[PDB]
């Protein structure tokens, strides 16, 4: 059973943005870094220039251009997984998926998230990582894994950093 | 199972035009550019000179010189696919398919459409792309994919822009 | 006297101006493009092309005589001939042809044009075809033209409709 | 192998123009002088009325009405050559060629130049001059002389002057 590329090599359909413009966007997706490859392949840049006392920013990297995908199959042994290096290490924010169900009243798209921290400490260095779907996609808050629309990156602490990405995908077995 | 080239290297039969003539044509097809290669072959130029308060332009690039093609088999697993460079980045517009059915009343040809944004951010740069058929060819709004007449490019925002294309095909596999 | 030619074009691009509403006219640096790959009698041609259909309802071409300067033609008038050679893409193709002047004194118009429809002087073939335009005919309807103050030759829209066409050796002659 | 006339006897298409209009133009090319002939034919006059404190002006005399010309063959024993008198001697500016290559990143059109002082001092007098293509079309600055678009004259010293030209061609082999 089949992989899904969130990002490979060329910027993602989505939306990515901030209070007073603290997060570095291009056409409101994340900026794609060329000057800093990895694995032949270029990177995704996650950069928050200065200090948000807005206290917000967000990144939505879609899966099927704002369409729902069913992942339900993937869940119970699945992995968001990818690679990350960082600009000066020990850097943190949130991560996850939103979906979309119109039937549901108390929430249209919901998010399920965690803090990267839980899966990694960050080095000045490349480093694979794999989060079991399992954990997230299971907190009876309603989230319908049949119905995911995208991957998400949100603020944790207000402090500026950077990070880079490669080869963000979902896989199972 | 077999490709369909919508365009390769030389101008399409079709139609393409604007309100006040805002869309660049030649003889009512899109102009093909030569001084602007890509991968050996020249490319199709989608350009809209100035700002439409008209609020309209369109291109239809035909599939079978205005005939019906049956695509039904391809739907299920298919991809309009193609490559695309742009003048100045982050441009956008609508794209899709029109068909033709006569027995049908509340519509003669229908359009099915998405806004390419969904499928790409645009760069000063080549960049392949692939649209799931499947995606479009399915909202019970009547479209008959066994009766597609051609592909379509229409206005989204009133904003001037240019773009290019190469190798526009449909492909599947069975 | 015993009298000399004027070479409007021969074989290299003319200073001037030529342009159109939504860019329907084939320009380069707003003169008309000179074609290389369709020669005629050794020398290169001038290309008049209107790629698609004029919604705008204008297009013009100014080929200058003296880089926008007055030239005095007055003497050529009553015996003269704008003349030159013409192939088209697809035949029976038509538009306006003529001359613009420049007179400062004159208040109801600064520059004026005198004009004909080449139809009158030709039907157009997928083929080369000399033709002679009698100065005479134009440079005379009382409309004020100062043929002693011509600045350039002129091509303007007649019909909405798309074509191409070629030129060579556009000159004035008399005797 | 065959001569390239940049100018002979009749105005050229291009462009030439100045900051606050210091540069004598007409229709935004250089004026042809008629009342100052030189061996039958009239001349091209590069005249700069007043003192430039904008600090720019330029002239481009096209070769193929802003088309690419391929010169490549001519370089390695070629000479831009022409003739030239000046209004009151020892006058100096830059001269050379521009190109156009689209694929190229760090410049679209580039220029190669020199200062004509190097191939002459200027007389109230007619005086042929021959400039070695070689010299120019030759500092790995990227110039691609298979795609020359035109000849160029630009400012060197802010000081007004005039000159005249005659029979500007490329010759070689």
């Amino acid at each position: 059973l089949l992989d899904v590329q969130i990002f490979k090599d060329s910027p993602v359909v989505g939306w990515s943005g901030s209070g007073m413009g603290e997060l570095e966007t291009i056409g409101d997706t994340l900026p794609v870094d060329t000057t800093v490859t990895y694995n032949g392949l270029p990177t995704l840049r996650l950069n928050v220039q200065t200090t948000v006392q807005s206290g917000w920013w967000i990144s939505l990297l879609t899966l099927r251009g704002w369409n729902t995908h069913d992942l339900s199959q993937y869940v119970e042994n699945g992995y968001l997984e990818f690679d990350i290096k960082g600009k000066e290490g020990g850097e943190d924010f949130v991560i996850g998926f939103r979906d979309k169900v119109y039937e549901r009243v108390y929430g249209l798209e919901i998010d399920v998230t965690t803090v990267i921290s839980n899966y990694v400490t960050v080095t000045t260095d490349w480093q694979h990582v794999k989060i079991p779907l399992r954990d997230l996609m299971k907190i009876n808050n309603g989230f319908d894994p049949s119905s995911v629309t995208c991957l998400v990156f949100s603020k944790r602490y207000a402090d500026p950093f950077t990070v880079w990405f490669s080869d963000i995908k979902i896989t199972s077995e």
